[PDB]
């Protein structure tokens, strides 16, 4: 016998990902390196492992896109809605969509895709929403100003508190 | 931080549900009393009891569809995906779909509709696959020369007790 | 790491089977009786039992055909391969396959069905060959000699082993 | 007398068949890559192999694209690159390559001893691991050449079936 | 004159219950799991039900400790005594200690939480020592089995001679 | 006055196994197979029934051990005394040792696992030795190149009943 | 021969701890993290090792509970009395126990299980408490904003007087 | 004459062992791997050679067993004692016994055997247990991740100081 999970979380910790596709706002190494770091967010504190797959079905599908994009969340142009994911599970579960229509930075200006892909990240790894507006998982989005990033203890807490500390 | 709490059992015992369309490939009453039978299985076994609505919002939702039928997991023509039902919950939750690119019989040719139901039928109600290949709930569909095998009245028991 | 555990053994007792289509050289009810025959000879001193499906998929898929017919262990016209079957477990396990360009009877002619059925159908179980050349289980067909059919004491201490004894 | 219970060869005495040849690679740059890739396996067991040159081996090695005669047609460049069947009769133990992959003795496109030994290791009867770090991992990951050693969960792996070498 | 008065059986049949630690053995849901399973063994043949409080004084106050741990009850280091639990009534009674130096499990490993804590509560709830070798409240730990617990017949009918049937 | 208690038989026809250890003889399969046909043996005629745990105690504990072990009652090294097992009852009860001294095998070389583990098992559920030589309960192993004999059927029938 | 030490002080630089058992009120991770914290502060500032123990006897036994939990000091339900700990010395010696009837927290709300262990590990390593309101073992708790944690120079003093600075 | 050596020591340098059983927790192969691996720790950096034994006494008798096992150091199930070994000695002397109430490893889970079973050797050898915490023979067991296994200077000096260098 078996009764469905009792949280939303990865029943394994190897997990696979896959750039689907590109901004035009940032070369393809610095999306490269944006979507690395905003892993390693979570495989630092955490023993999840985190694999990319260049082509086929990963676990975590990520992609750009604009309006409808095939799904019940539709973006809506500039501003707003930035980018979703969703929660651990088969299929759409913990795809990251991001909104092609926000201008996509390494930097201060529009938005840092490292900044909110580390954060939808936590959505498709079993994290909702944080009450501590200095965590990373709180819903709107705050720059900081660039430095090394230390993830929150709040978020650090949320994500042991489903796949333990990382050895 | 928060996680998503979850719902892994109805929080009452009165459910109901809807057949909101009908497959081809059986009469009204036929695909009716294959749905009555496998909600049978689970409420014989358990204090869960089954009502069934002709209108409106149940908490079991049953329809026959093809290929993209408005959720983003579309089936797939013959053979392949048979069925599929949603966790407990709010919504879409414990909702139950037949893919309609196959044929549902009350025998062994195609597909046994009380069969694949009362299987998509422990999903709606908390169930997830098991490992032992004579259980209802085996991801795998084998129809054999009914009674619910002792494994999934465990799985099942385990969640609403053994009612009386 | 993993390996890929086995089934020797139907986990179950109440096993079907299915006619899919049929052999030119004989009767519909020559074909059914040589099968039935064929699965009595394993049940008679195992707990074992077989139910014959008309329609729909049963354990042991029962068909009639030449050349590739849709596995890749395609037959080789007259003589030579005269059937094979694949060992227990899932989709293809448990199927038997018979050449048709062989001339199938119920008499010593060409290959009796029943015989080579019931030498298949160890396998569909979970025998294989023996070096016993009085066995069922032995490469080579021969046609005896008895002619009542006695299960030779090889595959029943053989099947016994994996299935119990009949009651 | 039943089915042996796990997928794997009876004997040590195995044979293959390199029946063509990748354009991308000289036919000796091909050779020494399955020499290396069958060489993996066979220091760590008392497992042998022996090339043959024509004939029916054990394990029939062959490059191709698309549909190539069985159910697991290639894809084109990338996505699938190879497979090979599990330990047993005719299809048992054949390794296929998807030709649509550009083959090197390198690190650019995909490095066909890495992937070839592999496959190996499943003609030879190990499922993939989930161990990240093992050869039998499902993704291929070249990690700088390099002297190589077989990871630990694949020496494991392939003794817990064949026992250790002499 | 005057005696001790009760009838170690509870006068109600409402009861609370509080987790006051937890073993480093199990995750919390599966401390949590274990002990609303064990009561669900009790509650569902009798009249008794069971209500979960995070804080304060509740009717069975459960806690894990080592040793001398507050009741001149001291346990002993791995084996031996398992656990105890104080017969129905105020205070003390109805509380059930579970040793720490036990592992803990949910499965046949160490001993099994649930089951150690299902026989326990037949003493928070009023039934000593049993006789029958294969009743839950038999003085000595066997885990069995059979995969499905159904509370053994002796059990059912010991509880129900003091609450009566569900 | 006490007596002691009745060492007759398993209260519950459902018994638990446990293979604590492993003898460098065989694998690991070719000793779970040889206990599980040991099993099956007198599973076959009576209403017991047999379920292997992977760990804590289980009703029949199964250890390969050599000289002395635990349990006082010594092994003697090569040959002689082969095994043993403890009358049905609890802790020791239903266990059986395995002398490691000895050379166990799936044949008729050394001695044959399955053979002694099915005579052991016999002690496990409260059979003594038999005054017949065709027994499997006869005190002196013989490996005789299997359907239990008559004397044993009867014999653990007449604590179990046939099932 | 030898005399009673001078100072209730630890005679080696090895010790052990133990975490017996755990609060409802954080996860096992929460919990491990704040121990280690708390014995790292002490640690950092002398030759103190501390290795953790997961069952047996160590030298640093520490458990949750309530009431009376087996010595002379029982606890007196929420508030009040929030933990105590045993100067060194064997059996109870160096031992601490956690009042569990407190809501235990990663946080700055109800009371940091960090910052009342440090505290408390000072008293199982020899140090009573402080008049200099700004030491760790100042007896009255302060919660003063999750910053990096320096310990205050008083305490340093204090440990180092005892066992000296490390490496 | 003789007087009894002035430490347990082994007087030769040739010293066999014998695996008397064998875990289930491990293949037969992974476990002569990791006693292997254990002897070699120490042969490396001595004198001291080793040989298998399969059948017979062996100076060191290697044992898996539980709870009471034939001497008077009981077992007591999961975690807690893992293993103990003799000092050098005639009988019992030298033989290391590894309980199998763990799960034995060839890697970070459970206890990994090759690590314990060094360890051990140390004892069957001559060493006592070490006051450097980075020592193998440090009381506590540690896995500090995977690597290349050089074994640390303290315990090089021990097993030195009776034995001597390799040559
Ligand atoms: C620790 N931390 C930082 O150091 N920095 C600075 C920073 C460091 C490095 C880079 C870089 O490598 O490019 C960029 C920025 C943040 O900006 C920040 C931001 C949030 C948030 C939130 C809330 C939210 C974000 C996104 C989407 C929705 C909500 C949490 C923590 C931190
Ligand atoms: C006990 N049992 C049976 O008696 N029969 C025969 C049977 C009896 C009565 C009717 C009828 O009233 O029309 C039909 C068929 C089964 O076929 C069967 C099948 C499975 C399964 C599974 C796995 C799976 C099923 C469906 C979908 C996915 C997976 C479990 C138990 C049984
Ligand atoms: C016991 N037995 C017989 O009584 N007879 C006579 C016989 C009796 C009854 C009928 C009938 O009812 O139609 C037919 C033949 C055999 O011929 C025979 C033949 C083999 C074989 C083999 C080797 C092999 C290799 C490959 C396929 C099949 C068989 C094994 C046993 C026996
Ligand atoms: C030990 N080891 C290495 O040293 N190196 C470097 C290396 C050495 C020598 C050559 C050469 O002679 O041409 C090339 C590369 C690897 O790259 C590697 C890679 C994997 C893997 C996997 C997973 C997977 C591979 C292929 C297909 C699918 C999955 C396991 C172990 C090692
Ligand atoms: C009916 N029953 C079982 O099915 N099983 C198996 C079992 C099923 C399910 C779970 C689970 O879901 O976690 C665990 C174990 C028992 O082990 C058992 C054990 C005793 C006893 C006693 C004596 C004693 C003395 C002291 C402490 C505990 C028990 C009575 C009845 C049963
Ligand atoms: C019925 N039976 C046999 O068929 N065979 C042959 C045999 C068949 C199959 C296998 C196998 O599957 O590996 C092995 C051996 C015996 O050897 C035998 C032996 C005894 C005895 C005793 C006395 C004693 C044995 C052990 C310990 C103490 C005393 C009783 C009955 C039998
Ligand atoms: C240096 N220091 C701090 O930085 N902070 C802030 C702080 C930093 C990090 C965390 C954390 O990681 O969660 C929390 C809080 C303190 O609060 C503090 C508090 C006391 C005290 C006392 C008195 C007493 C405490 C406990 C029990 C009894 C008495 C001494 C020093 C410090
Ligand atoms: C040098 N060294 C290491 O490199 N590694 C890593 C390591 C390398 C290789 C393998 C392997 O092949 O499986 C495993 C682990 C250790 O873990 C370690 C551990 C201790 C200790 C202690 C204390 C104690 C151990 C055991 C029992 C009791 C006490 C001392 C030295 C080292
Ligand atoms: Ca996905
Ligand atoms: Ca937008
Ligand atoms: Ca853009
Ligand atoms: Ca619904
Ligand atoms: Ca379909
Ligand atoms: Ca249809
Ligand atoms: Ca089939
Ligand atoms: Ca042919
Ligand atoms: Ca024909
Ligand atoms: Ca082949
Ligand atoms: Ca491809
Ligand atoms: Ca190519
Ligand atoms: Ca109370
Ligand atoms: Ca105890
Ligand atoms: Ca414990
Ligand atoms: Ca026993
Ligand atoms: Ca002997
Ligand atoms: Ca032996
Ligand atoms: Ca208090
Ligand atoms: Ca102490
Ligand atoms: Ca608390
Ligand atoms: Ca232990
Ligand atoms: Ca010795
Ligand atoms: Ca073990
Ligand atoms: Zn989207
Ligand atoms: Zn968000
Ligand atoms: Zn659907
Ligand atoms: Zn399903
Ligand atoms: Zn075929
Ligand atoms: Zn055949
Ligand atoms: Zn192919
Ligand atoms: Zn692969
Ligand atoms: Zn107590
Ligand atoms: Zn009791
Ligand atoms: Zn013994
Ligand atoms: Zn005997
Ligand atoms: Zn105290
Ligand atoms: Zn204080
Ligand atoms: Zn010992
Ligand atoms: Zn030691």
């Amino acid at each position: 016998y078996n009764v469905f999970p009792r949280t939303l979380k990865w029943s394994k910790m190897n997990l696979t990902y896959r750039i689907v596709n590109y901004t035009p706002d940032m070369t393809h190494s610095e999306v490269e390196k944006a979507f690395k770091k905003a892993f390693k967010v979570w495989s630092d504190v955490t023993p999840l492992n985190f694999t990319r797959l260049h082509d086929g079905i990963a676990d975590i599908m990520i992609s750009f896109g604009i309006k409808e994009h095939g799904d019940f969340y539709p973006f809506d142009g500039p501003s707003g809605l930035l980018a979703h994911a969703f929660p651990p599970g088969p299929n759409y579960g913990g795809d990251a969509h991001f909104d092609d229509d926000e201008t996509w930075t390494s930097s201060s200006k529009g938005y840092n895709l490292f900044l909110v892909a580390a954060h939808e990240f936590g959505h498709s790894l079993g994290l909702d929403h944080s009450k501590d507006p200095g965590a990373l998982m709180f819903p709107i989005y705050t720059y900081t100003g660039k430095s090394h990033f230390m993830l929150p203890d709040d978020d650090v807490q949320g994500i042991q508190s489903l796949y333990g500390p990382g050895d």
